[PDB]
């Protein structure tokens, strides 16, 4: 039996993603920039925020120095950062505070494996924290995904191997991440993002403590 499940934040436990579009819009016009609008907004998520104030600048052509440009991709995160005050435990995705429950009275290890440094509270925000044996701070990893030591930091803080443990992860670096560590990947999406080989499903709501099982116990058989 896998002896830990190894969770992203973003896209598995919640997303904050009105969040993020408020605080670029309100970055935007405070520097005069207009056209951060909805449609323009998914080009900014999940990528890096000095990526995505270079998108905003190129809407207007504006060059700034390198002090403004950190001083902006500051400003933003400070906003943001102040924004996420207001998730609550209602902003937990479906199935999920139902599949922590049954792994920890399980006694199955549950770890965190996110880049976002606003983990711990987010996980707060949510009442989630009892649930998490441990939280692999990204700080401390300096390879990102697809590398998969933030999956193997993990694992590893919570004395599981990765071959003993299985990641969810909707996204398709966080699945190849999975994948280099060892650990068993679910993925949450549609397998033209997440690849055709992966055990998928369409959303979280199929993350059942029953449907890991099934899914463990078939990758078992798979010898041979
Ligand atoms: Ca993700
Ligand atoms: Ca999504
Ligand atoms: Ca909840
Ligand atoms: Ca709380």
């Amino acid at each position: 039996m896998f002896k830990a499940v190894l969770f992203d934040l973003d896209g598995v436990i919640t997303d904050t993603a009105e969040y993020h579009f408020r605080a670029w819009k309100a970055l935007a016009e405070e520097i005069g920039i207009n056209g951060v609008d909805r449609q323009f907004n998914e080009q900014l998520k999940g990528v890096s925020r000095e990526d995505s104030l270079q998108k905003i600048l190129d809407l207007a052509d504006k060059k700034v120095s390198a002090e403004e440009f950190k001083e902006l991709a500051k400003r933003k995160n400070d906003n943001y950062v102040k924004m996420i005050q207001d998730v609550s435990p209602a902003d937990v995705y479906p199935g999920i505070l139902q599949l922590l429950k049954d792994l920890r009275s399980n006694k199955i290890k549950i770890a965190l494996a996110s880049a976002s440094k606003n983990g711990p509270f987010l996980l707060e925000r949510m009442n989630l924290t009892g649930y998490f044996d441990a939280i692999a701070d990204p700080a401390e990893v300096a390879a990102s995904k697809p590398a998969p030591d933030i999956f193997i930091a993990a694992a590893h803080a919570v004395g599981v191997a990765p071959s003993e443990s299985i990641g969810l992860e909707d996204s398709q670096a966080g699945i190849q991440a999975i994948k280099d560590s060892g650990a068993l990947p679910i993925g949450v999406g549609r397998p033209e993002d997440l690849g055709d080989d992966i055990v998928i499903v369409p959303d979280t709501s199929h993350y059942t403590l029953e449907f890991l099982k099934e899914v463990w116990l078939q990758k078992q058989k798979h010898h041979h």
